[PDB]
Parts: C-alpha cells; sequence; structure tokens
C-alpha cells in the first residue's frame, strides 16, 4: 500500500542499513536467515515440548493469563537448535553489537515459544518494557538496553495473526490508543525474523482461521548484561554448558560481562575472578578463538 | 552548615525516608551491637592475613595497591551472612525505599580498608556500574541504595565518608568543593544510609597515624538490576544454612520487580528458582 510497510532485507545484508531501519522505523525483517532443515528441526524439537502435559502445580507467566496462547518457556533448556544454531546466529549478534555499541555487552534475558491456536483474538498494542520496569523511565537518547527477536515458526498471514507493528511508535512520547489500522503486518515465512527496537509498539494478531493451524512464534529478548535475565539457565548441568560455544556460555549468563565505560571493572563475577575461571568452565571453541 | 541527622536504631522508618528526600542521606547510631562488629572484624581479619591470589583482579588491579580490598564478605564472613545482611531496620528502610520499584537484592557487599597517608575518593555518584541508573531521571523509581558500615571510628582526622547533603536533586555532578560536603562521622555499630543520586567521597585516611579505617559498603539493588557479585558458587550447605531472606539478597530465589512486571524475574521451566532447587533454609522448606 501507499502506507509504508515493514522493510524486507536479505539475510546477508548490511549490518549499518539495518541499524539505519531500527532508528528511522522502529524494526524490519530479515529474510531467509534460518535454512528450512535449521527451521525444521526446531520446529520437532518444539513438537515435543508441547506434546508434554503441563505440570501439577505452579505456571507463574500462564497462570496470569488467560487464553489464548499455548507456552514453552526457556527453549534453550530443551532444544539443541536454538542453543547450538539460532542464539549464536552471526548476523542476529553482527545486528546486536551494532546496537548495544553505547550499552557494551548483552545476553539473552528469555526466548520462549507462543503458539496461537486458530480462532483466537489478538494481542493487546505493547511496549515491551513490562518485564523491567525502569525502562519506562529511559529516554529515548539514553543507550538501549533491550532488544526483541521474533522468530516465526510457521508462516506469519493476515489470517492467522502476523504481528502488528506501527512504525516509528518508538519516537512516541506516550502509547496512548492506536488503532489497529494505524499498525502494518509483519508477513513472514518461517526462516525470515522480525527485529524490534526498544519502544516500539506493537501485538500478536490473533489467528482468524478457522481448520486447525495454529501460529508459531519463537521470542528471544537480548538485553543489556546491566539487566537481570528473566529467565535463569543457572541450573544447566555442566556437561551441557561446556558443550556450547563461549559465545552461547556468555549469552545464557555463564560467563561474566562487561557493561560499558563507566563500568571499568565488568560484572556478573565473584572472589574479583571471571566467573568462568572461578568454574573452570570449557566451551565447544575454547582452544579454537 | 546542616549537618548529616542521626537518628535512633530503634526511630520511625517514616522520618528516615523523609531524610532521604529531603538531604539524600542520615546516620543511624547503634544499629549493631558491638560483639557483633568485633566477630565480623575478627572474620575481616582472617581474609586480609591471606595474600592476594595469583591470578587477575577485576576490581583491584584498577587502583594502586594502597587499594586493600575483600570482596563478596557474604561468602567468608558468617557474621554478615547470618547477621548483617538480614538486619530488620535495614530492611525496614529498603521496603519502604523500593516501595515504588518492587523486590531488591544484595548487588555487592565488600570491604575497603584505607591504609594511614592516603587522600579522599574525588566526589562521584554510584552510577557508574549499572550506567543506564545515568540516564534514568530524578523522579523514576530508585534502583539502588548504598549502605555503609564502619567498622571503626569514621573522624575528621581518619577521612569520614564526605556526603553533599541534597545533591540527589542536582542535573549533574560537576567538580564541586571540598567544604560544600559534610562529614559522617560515626562509631562502628553506626551506619551510614545513601539515597541514589546522591553526591559523595570516601575521606581516604588523613590520619596518616592511628589505624587504618574500615568500611563495609553493601549496595542494595533493584531486582531489575544484575548483581555485581554472584553468589551462584555458594555451596548448597552454605546456601541452605541462612534464612529465607538471606537467599533472597543472594539471588537464589526467584523475584518480583513491580507491576507492570505480574509474573516475576530470575525464574525456570515457568517456576521458581527456590522449588525447582528444592532449597531448605533456616526458615524454610
Ligand atoms: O504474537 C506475536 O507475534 C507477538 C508476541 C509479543 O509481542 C509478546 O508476547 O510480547
Ligand atoms: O570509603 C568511603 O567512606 C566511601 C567509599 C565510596 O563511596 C565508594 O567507594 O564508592
Ligand atoms: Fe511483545
Ligand atoms: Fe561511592
Amino acid at each position: 500500500d501507499s502506507k509504508p510497510q515493514l522493510q524486507r532485507l536479505a539475510a546477508d545484508a548490511d549490518v549499518d542499513r539495518m541499524c539505519r531501519l531500527l532508528e528511522e522505523d522502529g524494526a524490519f525483517i530479515l529474510k531467509g536467515l534460518l535454512p528450512f532443515d535449521v527451521v525444521e528441526s526446531f520446529n520437532r524439537e518444539l513438537d515435543v515440548q508441547m506434546a508434554i502435559p503441563p505440570p501439577k502445580g505452579e505456571r507463574l507467566l500462564a497462570d496470569k493469563y488467560p487464553p489464548h496462547f499455548k507456552y514453552v518457556p526457556n527453549v534453550a533448556t530443551t532444544c539443541p537448535t536454538f542453543r547450538n544454531t539460532v542464539l549464536i546466529n552471526p548476523v542476529i549478534h553482527a545486528i546486536c553489537e551494532a546496537y548495544f555499541q553505547r550499552t557494551g555487552d548483552y545476553w539473552l534475558s528469555a526466548a520462549f515459544l507462543r503458539e496461537i491456536e486458530s480462532g483466537m483474538p489478538a494481542q493487546p498494542f505493547h511496549r515491551d518494557d513490562a518485564t523491567h520496569p525502569l525502562m519506562h523511565f529511559q529516554p529515548l537518547e539514553a543507550p538501549p538496553v533491550s532488544l526483541s527477536v521474533i522468530f516465526p515458526l510457521t508462516e506469519f498471514t493476515e489470517e492467522n495473526g502476523a504481528t502488528e507493528v506501527i512504525l516509528g511508535s518508538h519516537r512516541w512520547t506516550e502509547v496512548g490508543t492506536p488503532e489497529r489500522d494505524q499498525a502494518v503486518l509483519a508477513t513472514m515465512d518461517p526462516g525470515d525474523v522480525l527485529i524490534v527496537r526498544q519502544r516500539v509498539v506493537h501485538a500478536g494478531g490473533g489467528n482468524r482461521t478457522t481448520a486447525g493451524k495454529p501460529r508459531r512464534v519463537v521470542l528471544a529478548y537480548f538485553n543489556s548484561v546491566q539487566l537481570t535475565p528473566f529467565e535463569t539457565y543457572r541450573t544447566m548441568p555442566r556437561e551441557m554448558v561446556e558443550s556450547m560455544t563461549v559465545l552461547g556460555q556468555r549469552m545464557l549468563g555463564w560467563r561474566t560481562m562487561k557493561p560499558s565505560d563507566p563500568n571499568i571493572v565488568g560484572i556478573n563475577l565473584i572472589d574479583d575472578k571471571r566467573l568462568e575461571n572461578v568454574l573452570q568452565l570449557k566451551a565447544a571453541d575454547s582452544p579454537a578463538l
């Protein structure tokens, strides 16, 4: 349409151009980042997690929301294809390093599956600023501390509730009461990615299909290491941790990290030493790098 | 020239809050009993006697070797872990202070010992560890509180903490003059509470005579902020010997930032960390 849509970029495109779209539009789509076999492998792992009956007692997030979204938390611990491939994608990390250049190091606050079955309503318009409420008071020119990375695991279509994004809404002082037609649809295929800047108003669309076709989305939040991870990966067995690369370990909170100056020491340390030395941590590319 | 207000340890919390908003800081008299202070000092002596380890020293390598420093004292000082860390007045203050922010925990607690002959630190705010705090406006809910425990006397002579009252309202720190600040002269057992954004400095040790000045600095931050020190490598037997409150302070439990965070933080498998770990405590499951 004549109303500007989300720009689609090739997976190998220039990182400064991506960085420029984030500042101007607030979001953009990467086309064909993950190959078909990677997506399929991940989807089989996610199939398994959602065939498991939900556990006996407390469900911290699921108890506080009604229908409808199905939910698999912390996919990094149960889905090797996320942990070993998707999580360390070179393009996602090129974007993050540019985006967080003023903030310093970043890590994974959470990654989880959202599944929206046929005939479910939209999500409300919102910013991803509820988990760490202090973000509400961070001004626009402050270095960004959060990036939303949205992976479609099924196709996102007009009918099945493709993510709705109001472009340039990061420049808004207040969210207010925006109507649905102000947003554009992030229609995508599996293997694409939707990247959404801090402060950008958006919503899941809700599935207006009727013939049992669930929409699958894996949401990953990369935050400044200054912000506490929502999901803590500290109970992962040592064997699983050491099978990851250094970068993967850094994402899942197992290493000492470095916020920007004026923090000249770091963060997530003990006995005035790096966590990874105290634990004598090995990694899949320890000698390689 | 207005001085820091000195309050009784059993004073009203409302009055303590008013002082933090008005002045930015105040002193509690005789919060920690003498035997608690002494045992804490003995425990610190044990650590000071051990030579600096042979590897890198992340914080210490940034200062000249006059900088005497015991990190994460909770791991080596049972008196801190079992008594000082869960002091009910400190936590009465934190609960009121963080009323607009939600849960809080320990980002760091460490010893600084200032040897004789050292000058005062430059004036500063405690906004360097989590740089994003630099951009939080005055009206935003606070995310950090500095608790300063004198373990020796703090005197004009030995470099009592210098605090510029009301400086939390300043838009910027700039380069202030020394005479803008007043002194936190104190006996061991007292405690100095300093609000976020307040400009201050360690006084050094103008007594090139006498003993070293000992201070334990504790930072209680919003659970939204990553702990500087991670207590995840503590032995389970040590963790479970602490109270529920102690475990929460040291990052061993799921916590709750303010609404609109309605779920929590520091959790896994959509369950509380302590339940996943089946963590016992000195007063818990
Ligand atoms: O369902 C979607 O595509 C968006 C989900 C989302 O934005 C959220 O849950 O925060
Ligand atoms: O040494 C003191 O009295 C205070 C030190 C201080 O404020 C700091 O190190 O940040
Ligand atoms: Fe969202
Ligand atoms: Fe300080």
